[PDB]
């Protein structure tokens, strides 16, 4: 699985449906101008067991939550949405979902 299609209403909060399967941990992204080369973009900072948005300048309001991870239901300007989902064994065995959205 490469992507996920998920359906949310346009513009409003979307609890993101984690598409990572059991034993794996997920991390969640932006992956700059959607090109594999470019930077992934952190999206959640872990601070005092809580996790919370990391808060950029520039990406905005996309991020609403990461307890639980929730977005703005629309593409992100700056890349794709793509989740690192990490075997819970062995981290360097991994592979990246993109999330991307229809709309109700
Ligand atoms: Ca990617
Ligand atoms: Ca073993």
């Amino acid at each position: 699985q490469e992507c996920s299609l998920q359906s949310c209403t346009q513009h409003q909060p979307y609890v993101v449906d984690d598409p990572c399967p059991i034993h794996f941990y997920s991390k969640w992204y932006i992956r700059v101008g959607a090109r594999k080369s470019a930077p992934l973009i952190e999206l959640c900072v872990d601070e005092a067991g809580s996790k919370s948005p990391i808060q950029y300048i520039d990406i905005g309001n996309y991020t609403v939550s990461c307890s639980p991870f929730t977005i703005n239901c629309q593409e992100p300007k700056l890349g794709s949405l793509v989740v690192r989902c990490s075997f819970y064994e062995d981290f360097l065995e991994y592979h990246d979902v993109r999330v991307v959205l229809d709309f109700i």
